[PDB]
């Protein structure tokens, strides 16, 4: 039983959506007429062929009354199938505005390609003007889009913790943990984009042998199945990897979402810096289609982590002439625990190489020890330069690391002597030709001499 109709009801009525940057089309199935004290229905000649439609669901007008809850969105569906099928057109929406509509029954969809942020496509509404409300009718109808809003977050995976930033020796695993959600589109819906795209920087090796374990809360998906991985190596020395998802497999885990786990290995051509810097970085892009029905519609959400490291050289200078610069010099490097690292080391041209023994004082005196960690490393004199002596004490140095004030790493960072040893202490810089920068630690040897005979 339909509530009365005033005198002074509008011949007009509106329907207002929200939703930003995008725009609505409103069909118009059927035109409401007054006659007494209620509304008839005449329909609209344009989509009369709809009715009685075999590959339609071959609805009729009188069918229409008596609707399921879900006979009206499968109703909703084949009547848009029809809209497209037919390219009929329809009255646009504009967004956050009062849209004037002629009185009756239709069909809204979201029908540009666009809108903003990061939300799919609303799934097609079937409304009527005016509407039922209590013993009366409202004319200015609302519609609250039918769509959902997908979060995409890159985290790297140190202590059980998840940080945006870190920092590790040249050799070490960085663990990555992505969390995405799975959008979700209406039934009649094909072609669906879900394809991630990941950029890890020079100085990361993707491990191929752990690769990708792409899960969904407890379901565990299957590689060359319900994803393809794609890797590429650049010109520019970083990899390129795209994990494009046959979407119809994961379609039903839209609860859970998607969990990429994977790493790579910090490499000889990573970034060695004590300057903020953007690091050895590793960006993640998913594209997802947006709305289904419109050509070339597709979103982007993008996240990125980054680790950093650090490094020293020595300069192996004479106790009274720090101008003389000892050569054939040798020292070991110990981390907090007694444990070598710093396995890596300049080229007499240049490049990083794997340093299998000491380091050995150049014709120049300076060794270099590459990929190191903040925290409290010991320097020792392996094996003195000729006609010297031994250092009797190692030079403690501690490496500190900058942090912002969210508590993430820079990539810049000091040093200084923490163990008081006077035969060590820090010197300029060292900046490299392929733009990395290095700590200086200037260490003195005490030369040998003979006592006068008569």
């Amino acid at each position: 039983m339909t509530p009365s109709i005033s005198k002074d009801a509008p011949i007009k009525g509106s329907i207002t959506i929200s939703k930003k940057g995008a725009t609505f089309t409103a069909y118009k199935l059927l035109d409401a007429i007054k006659s007494g004290d209620a509304y008839e229905y005449s329909v609209n000649s344009d989509l009369k062929d709809f009715f009685n439609n075999s590959n339609y669901g071959s609805y009729s007008q009188e069918s229409i009354q008596k609707l399921n809850g879900e006979q009206v969105k499968e109703f909703a569906i084949n009547l848009h199938k029809y809209i497209l099928e037919n390219k009929k057109s329809g009255q646009e929406l504009k967004d956050g505005q009062k849209n004037t509509v002629d009185l009756g029954y239709y069909l809204v969809t979201e029908t540009s390609s666009d809108s903003e942020g990061a939300a799919v496509a609303s799934t097609p509404i079937i409304v009527s003007v005016p509407q039922v409300s209590g013993d009366s009718w409202n004319y200015d109808v609302t519609i609250n889009p039918k769509d959902n809003t997908p979060i995409l977050e890159k985290n790297i995976v140190k202590e059980n913790q998840r940080v945006k930033t870190s920092s590790e020796n040249i050799g070490d695993v960085v663990k990555y943990e992505v969390k995405a959600s799975i959008p979700v589109y209406q039934k009649n819906a094909q072609n669906i984009m879900y394809k991630f795209t990941d950029t890890m920087s020079k100085g990361l090796t993707y491990d191929e042998k752990t690769g990708f374990k792409v899960t969904s809360g407890d379901k565990v998906f299957a590689k060359d199945t319900d994803y393809t991985v794609d890797v590429k190596k650049q010109e520019d020395g970083s990899t390129v990897i795209t994990i494009n998802f046959v979407y119809e497999n994961i379609k039903a885990y839209a609860e859970t979402g998607i969990t990429l786990n994977y790493q790579a290995t910090l490499n000889k051509d990573a970034v060695i810096s004590n300057k903020e810097n953007l690091g050895n970085t590793n960006n993640i892009q998913l594209d997802y289609t947006n709305n289904p029905h419109v050509k070339d519609s597709y979103k982007k959400l993008t996240d990125k982590v980054t680790t950093y490291t650090f490094g020293f050289g020595i300069t192996k200078v004479d106790s009274e002439l720090n101008s003389k610069l000892l050569q054939g010099a040798e020292f070991s490097v110990k981390d907090a625990g007694g444990k070598i690292v710093a396995k890596y080391t300049y080229d007499e041209k240049g490049q990083v190489v794997y340093l299998s023994g000491n380091g050995v004082t150049n014709s120049k005196g300076i060794t270099t020890f590459l990929g190191l960690k903040e925290g409290k490393y010991f320097i020792t004199e392996e094996v003195a330069p000729s006609g010297y002596s031994l250092l009797k004490n190692p030079v403690e140095v501690t490496i500190t690391a900058n942090k912002d004030e969210s508590g993430n790493y820079t990539g810049a960072a000091t040093i200084e002597i923490s163990n008081g040893n006077k035969a060590g202490q820090i010197i300029n810089d060292i900046s490299e030709k392929d733009g990395n920068i290095l700590f200086n630690v200037q260490i003195e040897n005490h030369a040998g001499f003979s006592l006068p005979s008569t």
